[PDB]
Parts: C-alpha cells; structure tokens; sequence
C-alpha cells in the first residue's frame, strides 16, 4: 500500500477561487467538477456568462470584456481579500503574470514566483513534489534556491513531514561541462545541514534505493526523494510530461511564492489533473 | 496489441564484443547473459580473468593491467575489424572516449558522437527513440542536427519506417526567453521537408494525439513521435529513467556515430536493459 495525496475522500472547501477569463469548456469543465464536490466557491471574470453554471449558489459572475480586465479584476479581487485563489481562465498566461507582477497590486512579495507540482505515480509509494516545471525557464542558483524555498514552503504548508529534496541533473559528479551540475551544488551548500538536500543527482538516484546503491550511493535519503528540483525548464516539463503520459501519474500544480495560490493550467490537462490543481491550492490556502 | 523492439524471440548472432576492461560483476554480468542465449562472442581485455566465464568457446581474453591499455587494446580491436562492437568495461567513460576520438585510432569518423536510447514502454504503442541522454550535455544546433542526423541513421539501420522526430521542449511556442524553443526551431528549418521533423514541442504534444488535440495540432505525425530530441542532456536523462524507473520501460542504449557501435552503460542499469543495449548495438552492426 502507499501513500495518496489525492484520495477518493473529496477535500470539500468554502474558499473562493477568483477566475480571470471565465470562458470556454476548458476553463468552466474544472469549474463544474469542483462545484459537484462543493471544493469551493467562485467570482467568474468572463465575456459570456453561463447561466446554467452561474445559477449555482456558490458561483458569481463579473463581467469582463477585456483579458485585460479579466486578470485585473480577478487580482483586485484576491488583493481585497474577496477570492483566496488565482485561477487562470481564458487567457494568456503573459497577460496573467504582467498583472500579478504589477508590485502595486500587492500579490508579488520577496520570492521568486515559481511553479510546482505534486505528483502521485503508481510505481513511487508516496507523493512526489517536482519544480519548476513551467515557469522558471532557466533559473541559475540564486532562482533554484527560492524555487527550492517555495517547494519547502508548500512540502510544509501541505504536511510533507521533511522533505528531501534532490537537485536534479544527468550525473552525480560535478563538472563544469555540465553547469547544472555545479549549480546544483551550490544551491545545496547554500542550505548545509539545516534540511535534507543533496544533488547534483541523477532521477534514478533520487527516487530508487537501488539505483543509488549500485552507484555506491549508501544513505537513506536516496531513493526517497519527496522534492525534485528541476536543473533546467525542459527538464522539469518532461519529467511532468512523461509521469502523466507513460507512468498514469496524478497530478496537482500551481505557481506559488505570491501572496495567493495560483492555477495555471495548460490546454492539455486532463479535467481530473485540472481539480486536482484545485484540490493543491484549497491544500495551500493557509488563514 | 503493441509493437516491440525487443521480443522474446532472442536475436543470436556471430559478432563480436569488444570490452574495454572486462572486470568486476557489473561488467560481466549482462556478459554472460549475452552467451547464454548465444547474442554473439567476446574478446575481454581486463585485469582479471574469469575462467569460469572464459571457458567458454566463444570468449577469449587479453590480459591488460591498465584501464588505459584495456581501452587502448579493445579499440584496437575493432579498428583491426577483429571485434564488430565496442562495449566499455569497468573503465571511466573519459578513458573510453579519449582513445575512441584519437583520429589515429580511426573509429571516429565526420560525425559528431551522440547517446542513443531505444524504449519499450508499455503505455506507448510501438517503440522509442531518445536522444541524447549521456553524452552530449549541452548541444546548440548544429550538434542537434548532428545528434538528429544520427537518430535517423539508426532509425534506418534498424528498421523504422520514416521516423516522425520531435525537438523537445517545454513549450511549443518559439521564444528568446527560452533558447531551446529557438534551437529547435533552426534544426526543424535544416531539414525542411526532406522529413518528418517539427518542433519544439512539449512532450504531451510529441507522444500524445489527445494532447495535440488539445492544444489546436490538427496533424497526424503529432501524437506518433519515433524519435524525440532532448533540448539538452538534463531533460534527456531525466526523461530516460523517468521511463525505466516509472514506466516500466524495457531499453537499449548505444553511442552511435562511430565506425562501429559502442555500449556505455551505467552502474544502475538493470542486467536486462544492459543486454537490451548489446541487443541494440548488434542490430546496428551493419556489414
Ligand atoms: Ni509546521
Ligand atoms: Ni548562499
Ligand atoms: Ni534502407
Ligand atoms: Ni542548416
């Protein structure tokens, strides 16, 4: 038996997600789902309201004509203390981020901004936090330190006892050929001994006893990684990728690091990954 | 029902192994995993022998108290066409390579070097070509149409029909904020229409007809990839044992762009997918 993040007991929840771009299936479908388990409620920023999705109790409609506005008033809306989550809707996530940036709309604080992701993969026996995955393009050590900072927040904020944490990269021995390498070396002498960080590592060793044992690896925080932290954008992607795509992975992210969660989702993400971005920034609201 | 690359119906052959520091189980084992099912035959330059593994008819061994001579002599080797494959023993990967790239040795040839990985996964429906995912660390586009160049040689050596090649990315979207988008792009551009080449394109895209759909790719070489091409060795990598260790992928790996095909396999590596990759390079052995 393992360890489940998301578990068929519904987290239901009276926060309110504010939606900038309420618009088409592939914005209102998460909303729907969220609804039938009452995983909240909601203030809509869209063109065309849905009569028959806005009826709900629990869900109120601000018309917005403009993506512009519609990220405008949605971030209003969290700095008010009206929503206590970011939902992306309809639009760019250019046009999202311009506004959550914007310093006198009070959502950006000291951190780097980064996305994350909690994972739950079958063949793993517990959940697996990678970042950064879509957002962070290529962080050098400086960026990989706050974007470990934020996963250690949200290990934290979500009940991930302590984390380990495994800086990614192809090989185990630091080489300037591979400055990925020497940053993930440098991001974990930057943390010495306070938590449990190590890298550069291979995944194998990250995530597999065995692995790391045949590679003269003899710890035991290898092959127990709880937090990836990705060398590189293309990197955390195609780890995120091949986990949904090959390994039949579960899925939850968000951008975290501002002073609201925040769901961006991708074109691409099945209805259940999209609730379950929902069901991680519910986990992340914290009063 | 799906297509495999590696049946049960064991290949045999009369090729022979050159292995450059033939010591240590590691090393031995997928050896004679290799005579049991008569994959080829052996010439061992090692340290130590094994006398219950040279009995064999099919093996002999050369003596060489050097990891420098055991490289330089298995080099030797297949340059004097007395071995068909070169196989690194229990050597560093640096001793290997600096007497496979000394010209005077004649093994490398115009092209570039490049790792190469072939998958089984399960939950895909016919084969995988990764590459690179060990070698090359940080290649800009020429060495990415290089490394593409010899992704289709191997593609055509081993019987895949006209490959669809995707340039990996995080994104599909071309953007200087994101190099690997740009790379990608220029490589599609060297090939034009003389292939199935595109790209950058997230992973989603690369091996999922849903995940294309979805994101408004109307084509059908999308969702179909044969080869996909890492943006950089850290995706590669992480991509590859996200397979194996998550997937419950079976895989073969070589390093190919040699005068003869060459295994370099890691500590971690399973005795199956060791074998796998003797397969592999057997099947690239082209007379
Ligand atoms: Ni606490
Ligand atoms: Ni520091
Ligand atoms: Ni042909
Ligand atoms: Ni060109």
């Amino acid at each position: 038996t393992k360890s489940r993040f998301f578990s068929d007991v519904a987290e239901t929840s009276s926060f309110v997600f504010a939606v900038a771009g309420a618009d088409d299936e592939v914005v209102l479908e998460t909303i729907r789902l969220a609804l039938k388990q009452k995983l909240g409620k909601f203030l809509l920023f869209g063109k065309k309201e849905d009569k028959t999705l806005t009826a709900n109790e629990s869900v109120t409609w601000i018309q917005t004509d403009t993506a512009e506005a519609a990220a405008q008033g949605a971030i209003l809306a969290v700095k008010n203390k009206e929503a206590d989550i970011l939902v992306k809707g309809f639009i760019p996530t250019a046009t999202l981020m311009h506004h959550v940036l914007k310093k006198e709309n009070g959502l950006r604080t000291d951190q780097l901004l980064s996305q994350i992701a909690i994972f739950d993969i079958p063949t793993y026996h517990k959940p697996l936090l990678i970042t950064d995955c879509a957002m962070n393009v290529a962080p050098k050590t400086k960026e990989k330190i706050a974007i470990t900072e934020n996963a250690l927040a949200v290990a934290h904020q979500i009940g991930i006892t302590n984390p380990k944490i495994a800086l990614l990269s192809a090989v185990e021995e630091v080489t300037a050929k591979m400055p990925s390498t020497l940053e993930a070396q440098e991001v974990v002498q930057h943390f010495g001994n306070q938590i449990s960080v190590s890298g550069p590592l291979a995944l194998d060793v990250a995530i597999s006893k065995e692995a790391a044992l045949h590679k003269g690896i003899t710890d035991s925080s290898a092959g127990e990684a709880d937090i990836l932290i990705a060398p590189n954008i293309e990197t955390g992607n195609a780890l995120y990728k091949s986990l949904v795509y090959f390994a039949g992975a579960k899925v939850g992210s968000a951008v975290v690091g501002a002073k609201v969660p925040i769901v961006i989702s991708s074109r691409n993400d099945s209805p259940e990954n999209k609730l379950a971005s929902f069901i991680l920034t519910v986990r992340l609201v914290e009063k």
